[PDB]
């Protein structure tokens, strides 16, 4: 396969709704996924006027045209995947939005969780002008 | 009925566009005062929270509440009308409402129910380390 | 003074400790009702927002106002205390209050002056598109 | 003679700038929504978080360390400092308890060729993994 254009930095987003029912609006949240050109992978989430901490870290790579593994060192946020391989299914749509999802079998306490989890990520990029009255 | 107070609108979060959101606090309240005052205002993340809505209210039976309402950002065709308010607070805490809005700003048939769940605001026994102020 | 409103917590911000700062606009509300109620509460976001103090506030003199606190989570040795606030409202939006608490809950002398700056909440002319609710 | 025991430039930095409750109150130091990550492949690259929108990628390029106290950022491009594009800024750093990045940089000119002659401070704090992940956070 011909690498897909995974390397970057990625924003965490979700889903806002007024019902349960209706299909929410991408808002982009506090979290960000660094995959860097070394095939190295950090996860870490901003807490507004507060220290940003690192909540997971290790190695990834590509395995097919919707898959990739990040080989976790330890994870904060997920400790059931720490020194584990963690396969990733993916799609990039329309080069900017990173859909995911991976499987979770046990939870930290050994119980049976048998549960898909699903992410969508944004790329983040540099405009083409620096914003007016924004705080660095 | 326990109407005073303010109250914290709640939203639907997903991870995903298919999976069905669970139901958290979001970024508007509604002050009802102890005087019949009705205040709506939503917080900005990074910006000015700003004022939406204003006018008075009463409750007026058991399961129904008008809101007499001066000007409103967000619904601007219930500027200088009453709505009327069905609601229902159920476990003390969460306050079940609906409403239903005839036409919109432009006088166009819409007739539409509007569901909202707003939970009451506490003051917890104890001040929570880590929080920004 | 126009104390009655909905004031934001705001803090001073610059990039140097040379250069002169802005405010900046955070969490935390001051309800200051129009039958001499006072409310403190704080947004926490993601989560329940949290009521942090109340009682009853009268303005003194031109530049003076007393919060009479029956409790107080984020600062407890104003519970069942008057808090003669000093407080001056610079070009209508912005209050500038300071407070002097003489001692700590041991009884210990603490002899500081606090320092706050809050920003009037306004309706704003449209409901701005794209913001959550 | 402990060179290899000194503090790595690597890692992903957080700005920090001046906060206080009131103006006549002096700012203490605090962490703030700009990010510099110091990649192990010599990358650079600083984005700023932006409430409730997208974050935006503020300057790019390679960095490489020169001396005990000094780096070299090259920079691609850089909207917030646009006379760096296509340029080497060399940054003077001390890490201080590990934890600290203090930086200070020169610019001779603006793009529009003002005489400006100006040094630059900056303080960056490193972002390290807790013990434990925090309860009442939003991701």
């Amino acid at each position: 396969f011909k690498a897909a254009d995974l390397k970057g930095i990625w924003q965490l987003c979700h889903y806002v709704s007024e019902s349960p029912d209706v299909p929410g609006a991408l808002k982009p949240s506090n979290t960000f996924k660094v995959l860097s050109d070394d095939g190295r992978i950090v996860n870490f989430t901003i807490i507004p006027g507060a220290d940003a901490i690192i909540t997971g870290y290790g190695t990834y790579k590509q395995l097919t045209d919707d898959s990739y593994k990040e080989s976790i060192e330890k994870n904060i946020h997920l400790p059931m995947l720490d020194n584990q391989d963690n396969i990733l299914e993916f799609e990039i749509k329309d080069n900017d939005y990173l859909h995911l999802k991976y499987f979770i079998k046990s939870d930290l306490n050994g119980n049976e969780l048998n549960t898909w989890y699903y992410e969508t990520w944004k790329r983040v990029e540099m405009p083409a002008k620096f914003p007016e009255d924004i705080v660095r």
